């Protein structure tokens, strides 16, 4: 079992944290942005890609609902269909919303009007949905799931991204201080994200 | 009760139209060329829209819902390896066919990136054709999710101004029996029909 992954990349650190989570010790292969094996396996080289004997999977969301399905404990995911779909729904959303800011922020190609622009959009709206933090653990759950291993890595790149969230984002900020210390989370990280803190 | 706000005109309405009648489901159809019942329960105001006594939107999210909502008959394998990979297939077929699609139909694309789209659209289709000699679905036993991604696509290749290859026939083929179908006939909208 092997993870071709990006130790900069928020999406090779979404597969990194659920490995994690499952406690499965995968060979993780650190590429660069932008090896032979990888192409070999995945034509389209791009990262994570996991290898499981002779299976190759890619798309970071493919590659963690395998990860939860193969490896069920603990559960990532909700049981009941509904609340399974809105995992999955608040899973798109962070990816349409944050991600999207996120990889224009550090893409550097993008234009700065542009990439101060998603700044401002992607800290007022993570100021907008932290009162959603107050009530419950994880992120609109109370259980660890695959939801807040997508958050997680866009929430450790703030300093990164240049965005300081304001003191009424406490909920927001508390959610950082438990999740962050979580022995799991800890284990995630590149060496490369340990020293963006 | 079940309904599904729709856009008749888009493949990607089409596809959620596909799983709702294979799943049998007596789902309302709306259709949408912004109802405030929409964007009361989805502020995006995104086709398609899925609500029940329940909201849901895009075509994954709502594909997914129905086939783990409604078991029969399964439209994705058991075992998770499969399950896997039948969701890679559906995101390559997303990366690759459909962002030529989203290409060709959007109003802003130059004409002559049309061109290149239905060529380089119609050339990956023609590389895949043989891989549906081996199945008589998509790289499948039984119809999945991954043709109900696909059967929108190669229904529109007409408007798309796409002609396969004779050398594509089992793909060809495969388009004959599916479309066919009594789930996929029972799919098409009547925007959709005019299409051929």
């Amino acid at each position: 079992l092997a993870c071709y992954s990006d130790p900069a990349d928020h999406y090779s650190h979404r597969v990194r944290i659920v490995l994690a989570e499952k406690g499965v010790s995968a060979e993780i292969i650190s590429v660069e942005a932008g090896p032979p094996k990888l192409i070999e396996v995945n034509p389209y080289g791009s990262l994570p890609t996991l290898v499981d004997r002779d299976l190759a999977l890619w798309e970071s969301t493919v590659v963690m609902e395998y990860l939860d399905e193969r490896y069920p404990h603990p559960p990532l995911l909700p049981v009941y269909p509904v609340a399974r779909a809105n995992s999955r729904l608040l899973i798109h959303r962070i990816q349409r919303d944050w991600c999207g800011q996120v990889d224009l922020i550090l893409d550097p190609r993008t234009k700065e009007a542009a990439r101060v622009q998603a700044r401002k959009e992607l800290r007022e709206s993570l100021t907008g949905v932290s009162p959603l933090f107050a009530d419950k653990p994880f992120f609109l759950s109370e259980e660890q799931s695959l939801v807040d291993c997508c958050l997680l890595p866009i929430l450790w790149r703030l300093p990164v991204l240049g965005i300081e969230l304001p003191r009424q984002a406490k909920p927001l900020l508390d959610y950082m201080e438990r999740q962050f210390a979580r022995e799991a989370f800890q284990a995630s990280l590149s060496g490369v994200e340990r020293d963006m803190r």
